């Protein structure tokens, strides 16, 4: 199926400047060890934030211009390319950012994980709200607060009611 995964704090923030206004390595590696072997598919702003694609992952760009084209990664450039490559998937792909690119999947996503910070921070870009008509948590796992990660963290599996 295809998925989200996004860390955000307690207003939803996911971003500030183009940047994360938090460091938690925790949470990074978690990020590593479950995109491990899959694709991960972003929007522009991602990807140039990101200057490279992530070793050991398919990486997947959506932005229109057929002029980009950073190496080493699929870009799709439509709508019709998109769902025409969500249709042959087969193994477990996660959308990583954009708050732009997570509203136009959210639509066709059937799993969310979802790293909440229990702190605020300053914050210009935003997770779409998640109904609770439309998801239900499966999977809660308090995260560790230490000298390498300041703040009360926990890792979160939503899916479709």
């Amino acid at each position: 199926m295809i998925s989200h995964i996004v860390a955000m704090d307690e207003n939803r923030v996911i971003g500030k400047d183009n940047r994360l206004p938090w460091h938690l390595p925790a949470d990074l590696a978690y990020f590593k060890r479950v995109t491990m072997g899959h694709a991960i598919v972003m929007g522009r702003k991602t990807f140039e934030a990101i200057g490279r694609p992530l070793p050991g992952r398919d990486n997947v760009v959506v932005t229109g211009n057929r002029s980009f084209r950073p190496e080493g990664c699929l870009v799709l450039h439509s709508l019709e390319e998109v769902k025409q490559w969500i249709a042959s998937r087969a193994d477990e792909v996660f959308i990583i950012g954009g708050a732009e690119l997570f509203r136009a999947t959210m639509p066709i996503v059937d799993r969310l994980y979802v790293t909440k910070i229990f702190a605020s921070f300053p914050g210009d870009t935003f997770y779409p709200p998640i109904s609770d008509d439309e998801w239900e948590i499966v999977s809660y796992t308090p995260g560790g607060k230490d000298e390498k990660n300041p703040y009360e963290h926990a890792f979160i599996i939503y899916e479709r009611k």
